[PDB]
């Protein structure tokens, strides 16, 4: 179960989806139009995942997909679009 | 520009994976999308007024694919 620690005004521990709430809420503020939210969030999360699962596996990428659970060309095709190949 | 209240969304993803690799997997994609699909269908829906045509074009999809993902968290 994906969860985050974090440090309040005096430490929590809260799951993964409420940074994004935070995040996703913190950006419409910031507006005045959004058109490519989506791409936007994906990207800002595809990117950490694919480090951490590359990292753990010293960028053997048939031990890399096998972890995510999805097949080589596929996360080969993310690498190159985040240029991390 | 996906923050937090002052750094990257993408942090949090990162120590995330972090505290749990601290622990096999086999769907960590999944299990991750998911955990940002869900908040993101859930805010945008809101920030809409459950208003589907402004929420696709918001987040760059079709109204297909809206109603997919919305249905897949039962947000239907």
């Amino acid at each position: 179960v994906l969860t985050v620690s974090t440090v309040n005004s005096q430490v929590t521990q809260k799951p993964l989806r409420d940074s994004v709430k935070q995040a996703l809420k913190n950006y419409f503020a910031q507006l005045q139009d959004v058109n490519d939210l989506y791409e936007l969030v994906l990207a800002e999360v595809e990117q950490p995942l694919l480090d951490m699962v590359m990292q753990y596996t010293y960028g053997n990428q048939t031990r890399a997909a096998l972890m995510m659970g999805i097949n080589r060309g596929t996360l080969r095709k993310k690498l190159k679009k985040y240029g991390m190949n």
